[PDB]
């Protein structure tokens, strides 16, 4: 089998991407944030505290004839950005882009943190990291990809995120028309439950390539590109007027400045992030100070190749017995 779904930026800055997902019988369609950095499929629901729902579409398991309470099961997550949520668990039928899983754990939120309430466009998350990070207790549950894997034509999914435009998540096949050149594959460590890999280095604009190992994760659920302070300092040094602002909490720059591209290495191959991808607009409405899309990972404890980086590539998440990551230009 295969599946193919369009993924759409939630706003004009590509702060996140939503993908429609069919849950239950009859189908309830929710727009979920596909997140290769986490491993829970959780949704706004009829069980969510009323005051914490503000425009989201909810899953109502009582209206799904295929829903079954996973007795005794609870879940609770606190993301790397101070956001959290918790609740109970149902198993139900979940379809993405024509690909159907029966008995998928659907984690129904009783509580969500304010940041989720405040984002009306995101109805929940669909985790695509490794199932070892799933938070369901007492019995950890599998991700949508893990459950689909053996049925797929090939045990892979691909992320093709757009810049200020829709893109595509495919399951079970590689669309050879969606990228240029070849796909370069690179080793993955699953030791922290992430799609974790080592970039071979970077370049700033037309500058010379610096060969250096940068261990980090491919994370569709993180907006920005978080890299070591040395690397980030070297980037913003080439933007006149750019400064790191403690009050804002990162590098900012005047919108009149021209942003250089940023290149990262995948083996001997090179992915070029155009300068425009690194502009995240005024820090506040009407400000001439713009927020940067490349920021320091110091104090995160891990480097994160988020949407800023991934949307410059066609990315293969290969779930073979030994997982690997593939990157192509597009």
């Amino acid at each position: 089998s295969t599946g193919s779904a369009t993924t759409t930026p939630i706003d004009s800055l590509d702060d996140a991407y939503i993908t429609p997902v069919q849950i239950g019988t009859p189908a309830q369609t929710l727009n979920l944030d596909f997140d290769t950095g986490s491993s829970d499929l959780w949704v706004f629901s009829s069980e969510t505290t009323a005051s914490e729902v503000d425009g989201q579409t909810i899953y109502t398991p009582s209206k799904s004839t295929t829903a079954k309470l996973l007795s005794g099961a609870t879940w609770s997550i606190s993301y790397g950005d101070g956001s959290s949520s918790s609740g109970d668990v149902y198993t139900d039928t979940v379809s993405v882009g024509g690909l159907t899983v029966t008995g998928q754990a659907v984690e129904s939120a009783k509580k969500v943190s304010s940041s989720f309430t405040e984002d009306s466009t995101i109805d929940g998350l669909l985790g695509l990291a490794f199932s070892t990070l799933n938070t369901v207790s007492p019995t950890q549950q599998k991700t949508f990809f893990d459950n689909a894997k053996a049925s797929l034509d090939s045990p892979v999914f691909t992320a093709d995120l757009g810049y200020h435009a829709p893109g595509t998540y495919n399951f079970g096949f590689i669309d050879t028309t969606a990228y240029t050149g070849s796909i370069t594959y690179t080793a993955v460590s699953t030791k922290q439950g992430f799609w974790e890999w080592t970039s071979t280095g970077y370049a700033v604009g037309s500058g010379t390539f610096k060969s250096t190992s940068i261990d980090g994760i491919a994370d569709t659920g993180t907006t920005l590109l978080y890299l070591p302070a040395t690397v980030v300092s070297a980037y913003w040094a080439q933007v006149s007027g750019a400064k790191s602002s403690s009050s804002v909490g990162g590098y900012v720059f005047p919108c009149s400045a021209t942003l250089p591209s940023f290149t990262f290495g995948v083996g001997s191959a090179r992915i070029v992030i155009p300068g425009d991808y690194i502009d995240f607009g005024p820090i506040s409405t009407g400000s001439s100070s713009c927020f940067g899309g490349i920021q320091s990972s110091a104090g995160i404890g891990i480097n994160i190749f988020g949407d800023v980086a991934l949307k410059a590539a066609f990315v293969v998440f290969n779930g073979a017995t030994t997982p690997t990551l593939g990157f192509a230009s597009k």
